């Protein structure tokens, strides 16, 4: 399958890592199309709940191998096959289900709009930071631009954006990109036991979670708002629903289906 | 006056207390209705300059009453009675004047998404929180898709809405919707005294805080913008803006009166 | 010197000093349009950077000298090639504000620290959003920028009360991105402001172009410019300069073009 990616299933949770280790996971053409498709693959099947996103090796990635892409960026193509979508979701499409990112050593350039991209990032007590994209001579294009002032403020994202400087975990953490710091290691499993977390809760419900929020960001808080009350009443309507509440009036566990 | 509403009035200061001490402060039709009702009245007594909310007994509310509600929320009927306003003010209006909510204890569902509705949060140490909505079978559909990412940041807030998992008061204060933790049992005591701090301000000059900043959400930089200086002229003509001069002339504190 | 402020040149770095110490750094209408004009040079002078802006002696600024300005408010105070420093006329800088503060930071001063990119704060400085006590409210943007950067709790905790906060908190709540021992602040504030000088410079100013426009036009707006831009960028000689230093492991040395 798979050539730069490591993929296992976990039960409902979709483990994929980043494996071009001896070229610090340098995103080529390849693994730019690969992960395109992976998450595509994730979108579409149901039976999977949540998925984790790391890198293989010494460090979550190095960023762009832009030789790799030279050629497709100066041209303006696109490096997301059919069906793939966008790892980044910046073309306007997005994930409907959750991303958890773990990152250790150094996340440079593209991998911090990785997991500005998530929905949950975890990262272990070696995790450094770099936005070195204005020291190369061009400027963050994933979407630090548009996400990493809104998660961290205008102020503590252009502090890094705008110097190229490097910051740690802690840093990171304090700012809000980062959810959890965990021992050195850990950050891989530590995402995994949230996302089975996750995946123990309504599916329908946490899409909906998902749905109405990217839709505030997108449209705003009217179109949202309208949302709110007709979405809890197609979800009143779903199997789930009647499992969850007959499990808390009962005092019992809920299996959920997802529908 | 009101069945399941503890009210009481200190000064300028209303102070609402949930109180449905056999279900946990819950919310049934009944006390979503009265909420409603008594902060309809609040805010158009001219009498009142801010509002305090907080659960009586041993937590600040265990969220939604399932049913009671699920039958009507199925069928698409509005909670919110003549004269009153939602809460949660999700469906398009707005508390002109300021609310606080002081919590302790359990803080579920609804109950964080009040803390979020609200201006300004006090917890004490031994509040903690869970949005459980996933966890049985539906979402939040009280505006905290809308609000905890804006607070939080998209990844703290997804990391509890998207999990069920119970968070604590240090943690609250970490993403921001707690403003201030204090000791077991002071959280409605610095509420209030917050709130009578609000209360010996211009009364013109919160509310016009308040509606700028609702403006710039709801209509975007340039629409709040529009309005700073047709505003402050508005208020420099108030009696209450002759009143303020002539304390900073007089280095003393002005006795405001809302006009 | 202008009059009420001190400039100097730090090589790409512009050091603006608010100098009415005697009257505690208020803005009077004089101030107020000289810093419109010094931005607005700023602005257009394509040698400076970076600019950071600071108080001499013993405070950053107590806000604004009514008395001077009342008539013309009761007008703009944005003279011709100037720009209004709050930058809520819907004109902003092109490129980087660094605000260093210390002592009092009373009203329009806190909107001036929202204003910019980037804040830093020596361990003195406390902060006031006194409008509300005085039978106004915020004018200078607060209301917009405060709740975005804090979250609406912690805007409003301030806002609504007018009481006083201190370095650590604004700190917490995202205003201020450093605290440095007491002095320390213009000096800080100028090493960062020098190591974005170093950057390239059509990509700090893309970088803020697209940051404002996601927050002015929305997340669609500045998706769709995102190639486009690194199109152009990839272009631009300071891309060639910036790729010969990382494949020959040298420091670049960018032009701007």
């Amino acid at each position: 399958d798979y050539e730069t990616l490591r993929i296992r299933r976990d039960g409902y949770v979709l483990v994929i890592g980043l494996n071009r280790p001896a070229k610090r996971n340098a995103f080529d053409k390849t693994m730019l199309e690969e992960l395109a498709l992976a998450l595509g693959e994730y979108e579409t099947d149901t039976d999977l709940r949540a998925a984790v996103l790391y890198g293989e090796g010494p460090l979550f990635t190095a960023g762009l191998d832009l030789a790799s892409v030279a050629a497709e960026i100066q041209g303006g193509a696109s490096l997301t096959p059919e069906g793939g979508i966008n790892p980044w979701q910046v073309d306007g499409r997005q994930l409907s289900k959750p991303l958890l990112v773990a990152v250790h050593g150094k996340v440079l350039t593209l991998g911090i709009e990785l997991a500005l991209a998530a929905d949950i990032v975890i990262a272990d007590e070696t995790a450094t930071f770099a936005q070195l994209e204005v020291n190369r001579g061009i400027y963050p294009f994933g979407g630090a631009t548009i996400r990493f002032p809104r998660t961290a403020g205008w102020g503590n994202a252009m502090r890094w954006m705008l110097t190229a400087d490097t910051f740690d975990a802690v840093e990171a953490h304090r700012i809000g990109i980062v959810q959890e710091i965990v021992p050195v290691g850990e950050h891989v499993d530590t995402a995994i036991a949230i996302a089975q977390t996750i995946a123990r809760q309504a599916p329908l419900g946490v899409q909906a979670t998902l749905r109405n929020a990217r839709l505030a960001v997108r449209e705003g808080d009217a179109a949202a708002e309208e949302q709110l009350v007709p979405t809890v009443r197609e979800l009143f309507t779903s199997e789930d629903a009647t499992l969850g509440v007959q499990a808390f009036l009962s005092r019992t566990t809920a299996e959920f289906v997802g529908r």
